[PDB]
């Protein structure tokens, strides 16, 4: 499949990322508590139903949360001022809470059996979010004598991911809370990492890790 590209509803920030987020990758977004990580998750969630005259794959969506912070009020929101049906945007957004980090990765073979049913449809699954990607496995693995043992389970989970998006031409988008009383980037394992910030007067910035894009959360999800 060719390489499909996911606007993120500011053009700054799809300067950045070339286009958009791409299908055949994991992008990660990583940054404090209140960086605006779940801001973003939400606008694509609604953006890639667009057309991609409208910077859309006319896709579906599978929705991972691992703390409680999907909001389909703001899911509505986003889509009547995207010019979208919010009844029709809510109906191919497929959620599940993740209840510890092992029911994360079953629900990820569960995505598959999903995304199997409609890779032949007009609504294919175009995109996978999982909010928050290492949430249990940092409240589980406490300490630094099981360090080895959470990693191995998240480098089996990065595996599986990284396997969806490039079987099913998928965009897979996940988001790490990191700072400085806690958290840890996916090393090297994520296709590209998206370093997010707050700057002065509200604004959020965004920068590739390993220019920058400024961006304003509003009624639209995100726009510039
Ligand atoms: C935990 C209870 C649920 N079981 N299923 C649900 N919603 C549908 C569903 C099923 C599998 C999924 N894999 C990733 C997202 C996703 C959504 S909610």
């Amino acid at each position: 499949a060719t390489i499909g590209r996911i606007s993120t509803g500011s053009k700054s920030l799809d300067k950045l990322l070339g286009g958009g987020i791409e299908t055949q990758a994991i992008t990660e977004v990583f940054g404090e508590f209140g960086s605006g990580k779940t801001q973003l998750a939400h606008t694509l969630a609604v953006m890639v139903q667009l057309p991609p005259e409208e910077g859309g794959l006319n896709g579906s969506v599978m929705w991972i949360d691992t703390e409680n912070t999907f909001r389909p009020e703001r899911i509505r929101e986003i889509a009547q001022n995207r010019g979208l049906d919010p009844d029709e945007v809510l109906k191919h957004i497929a959620y599940a809470r993740a209840f510890n980090s092992n029911h994360q990765m079953l629900l990820v073979q569960q995505a598959e059996d999903m995304i199997k049913e409609l890779l032949n449809t007009d609504r294919p699954v175009k995109l996978l979010i999982v909010d928050s990607l290492t949430s249990h496995f940092r409240s589980e693995y406490i300490g630094r004598g099981a360090l080895a043992e959470r990693q191995q389970k998240l480098a089996k989970h990065l595996a599986d991911l990284h396997r969806l998006a490039n079987l099913y031409d998928i965009a897979v988008f996940v988001t790490n809370q990191v700072q400085a009383n806690g958290g840890h980037i996916l090393a090297h394992s994520a296709t590209l990492r998206v370093y997010l910030r707050k700057g002065k007067g509200g604004k959020r910035i965004a920068r590739l890790i390993d220019g920058e894009a400024v961006f304003s959360i509003t009624e639209k999800g995100i726009e510039d």
